[PDB]
């Protein structure tokens, strides 16, 4: 319930104003998470602090110079931090959600071996579950939410030499960073040549990213079919994307498991089975890399080129 | 934002009142739906549309019996009308957006074809568009619907030898229908022998979807850890017999299409890309199908019967 | 050289006559390759002298009758014996020779753990190899060889009160035995239901190869386009158990090399690689077994009968 | 019966005699299987037919100047046109013969339309057959395979101004064209790059052909483990192209047969069935050039390198 909500903004008032209402949304996001955390209600609750997180600060960096160069700082390195925390929680809960899954792929006689992989991922989950709630109901995290709400609270524009685009309406702000993100999408998927390496593809998600981002912050902006609209062309490339670097990410995690899997004889059948799990997802992977050049090549299409004109027009 | 929202209930009040509150929520989704259906925003607004209208049905068939027999036959069968005449515009919705995920399937020399197979699917979007418009600010919609909200305001209990469940604790019914319909998923599975054919996946992806339904009416009578324990455990399950379902219904609709291809020279390249798709899906249909009795082994579990116990604990 | 080639054969001599030609024909197959075997010029050499092995052997069991019961189990005894003998040597070569197949399966991150995998089975192979030659260049060998030898040579009919089948005719012991042949492969596939089981498919590969065995043996009785005919008729029924059975082996063989790496860090990483290989392969013969019930419903068709009765037409 | 047979060869003798008792060969394998192409006995006879031209064809081209220039044109361009004149015939065979593979590929829904579409084939089929018999017992082929064995057996050597390279002796010859050879594969398969296009593929798999026809034809002038272990080298690269273009060429058939189907309704299945088979094939083939870098790269080694030179060894 934090990707899914969009905030009313007026076009005329400044980036500044507007952007504080972002984080206050945000932030309220980010506490209204902390029940549900603690009492280890549902992963959904870490999963929508995170995102909350994520999208702040990502916002932050497209628009840096709303706020001063300081404050900024501060406020990323801060949401960083309180990011990174979640991390280890964070993958216990999404590994045993894959649990059935990842047993559906293996051979029978290779199944066996992922039980007591699963029952060390919960032991982690119940450690990672306590350290982090002795974070949230910890003075340093108490500290910084409430300096954090204070400070987007102050509705004073910065000083204009040190935050040159906080007095800035927030039309032209959204118009302007919405034509760089998309600009740096074209680019770099056309430089894609054959190759689609690894690191090109996880830019151009990232790039993606950005761009949907800054689309749903500002969607009150626009005409909501023309925001509607834009959003749908996007879908299928970030959809390729956006697997294509998950099972990366999978493949990473079970990768560094193998690393650390006991040098014995429960280890060997558990490193057989991880190994299984790397093979397909990596076999996956492969095929969701052939079909990016078309997906690119579909989405860098005329209508998408027309489909942004008509979300800016009128915007300078 | 139809699935995603509970209501507050109170246990001791009687399963009329709480069903006359549900359908007060589902008929306010459908309401609330209305105005972006008219304005063509996104597909969304039409997909919560059909999910309150879904949901709707499913729980008054559920709980046949809180409700007077002529009332419930009403309220299902002008709720079966309204969902059928949004069924050729869902359709062609969902077969656009998946325009580039197909196209990506297909050899280049085939892709070609399903340009002016999309066109048509665009043209057969605005006429159902208009229709359905027509039909929402009609007055026969208007009727029906002020008739509708009209019936769940009325709070008298019904005839208690006509609606022998309406003055039921919510409780009991709650505990009674849910162990009734995991009792229904758990023989049903166990029954599928290696066969594993379409009718009984069919069969089973609703009894699984009957029972999601009865946990998210219901999740506010239980310990929110519990009722999400327990909607976790169902996802790979439900998630396989989704799939497979969803291939077989896009199998079905591209099947129908060949079916009234021209007989003609540009006809038969539709048709060859057509038939590229069906066997795609095809394929993809029966790996999905080879991993079912894992997954149902694996949810037909003791820990799966022991979560549904602690859900249901205290209760009659 | 020992599959492709047929015996001319009389199909008014006796069965004995004609099968003491046909391990005449195996045995010189057995001795030509020898040489090739001792060099270690290249793993064709040992295939064919394990066919040979295992044609003379299949034949011999489905004529039971033709021989003496004690000279039958005596040759059968000793021909188990050695292409068991076989055995350990033929597995290095077949997976070295899919050391590049196997490597390319894998991702990158595994791959170099398989190379100690594979100079193991190179140090393997040359014991195997010295192994198997002191064994054929012995007198044991020596003796087996030219006893049979000797005995296929005796050219007098057995004790036809030990021996019923050897005075039949070539012609009506073809007929009957091809016929028993196909009605088993036949029963056997119709059988086989939904479950499609190891055990079933495995047992249904033999049938159809002693079919294939009696219909090569039994060549040159019939018009050759309609031996030709019925071979074709078999093929891709033979291809689809093959490669399941094949596919079998190889997980068997991989799954027996888990239970023997080394417990510590160096079989951690192997162990991964040949977990990623057992996987594969697993996911690969479930794709075979898939295709197992039409191919064998295309098989068992009027056709096929039809065939068969052309082929067996004017015999007893 | 073709490929696998070798020739003894002198290696002091001149390359004009050795090549000379390669088409004495090669002829002679065409004429022994006129007689199982006019009976239709079996798809093997007319393959290795077709595989004898094939062999001749390229080592003709591989070591022009052993022949005068006017008797090297006449010889390709007959051995071309004779075999230009099996394509039909083989391409008959070769689908009919994938019939039961093709069919198990598609949806049930699918499958019946495959019915005419195969009829058609066994009446082609029919077709090809008595046109090709006709051609085979006519006076212009007996001419020019008269002619052909005259010339062959012509001993004199040539006119060394116009075949210099009939007079060299035949290892050199060897030594030289196997290395060039080799070097076509190697710097070739480096300049894949990652695109790894149709033709690179393409013209790759015909530099493996050309170095192992060489192999197989001077196989007889080096120590069998040494030619033997060379070409073991090469089949797992050989495999990999095989495959992809036997896939591109069994596409290329289905894409021609969709250009003629008729335009009409029961070519709308038909087309959808081929279409389906097309889309199944092209999945396979990338899946395949998905593993040509590997795969090269694991050839482009240093082992390779090595066995080529203990290969050569001693020649100039």
């Amino acid at each position: 319930m934090a990707s899914k909500l969009r905030l009313q903004l007026d076009a005329h008032a400044s980036i500044h104003e507007n952007v504080r209402r972002l984080l206050q949304f945000t932030t309220s996001i980010m506490e209204a998470n902390e029940e549900g955390i603690r009492k280890d209600i549902d992963s959904e609750f870490l999963h929508d602090f995170r995102v909350a997180i994520r999208r702040s600060r990502s916002i932050l960096r497209l628009l840096n110079g709303v706020f001063d160069p300081e404050k900024t700082a501060w406020m990323l390195a801060g949401l960083r931090e309180l990011g990174k925390r979640t991390n280890d929680l964070r993958d216990s809960d999404v590994y045993l959600l894959r649990r059935e899954e990842y047993t559906s792929l293996l051979p029978p006689s290779l199944r066996p071996a992922l039980d007591p992989f699963f029952s060390d991922l919960e032991a982690d989950k119940r450690l990672h579950h306590r350290q982090f709630c002795r974070y949230l109901t910890g003075r340093e995290y108490s500290g910084f939410m409430t300096s954090l709400k204070e400070f987007i609270a102050e509705g004073e524009l910065p000083d204009p030499e040190t935050a040159p685009l906080a007095a800035e309406p927030t039309g032209d702000v959204a118009a302007k960073t919405i034509r760089k993100a998309l600009k740096k999408v074209l680019v770099h998927g056309r430089r894609t040549g054959s190759e689609t390496s690894d690191a090109e593809l996880h830019e151009l998600r990232i790039d993606c990213k950005k761009l949907r981002y800054l689309l749903e912050f500002f969607a009150s902006l626009f005409p909501p079919k023309a925001t509607a609209q834009v959003l749908r062309q996007m879908k299928t490339l970030q959809d390729n994307l956006g697997t294509f670097v998950d099972l990366t990410v999978q493949m990473e995690f079970l990768q560094s498991r193998l690393e650390t899997i006991p040098a014995d004889r429960g280890g060997i059948s558990e490193a057989a089975a991880i190994g299984g799990l790397l093979t397909t997802l990596y076999r996956k992977r492969e095929k969701v890399r052939e079909h990016f050049h078309e997906i690119f090549s579909g989405f860098d299409s005329n209508e998408t080129g027309e489909l942004f004109d008509e979300l800016l027009t009128g915007l300078a």
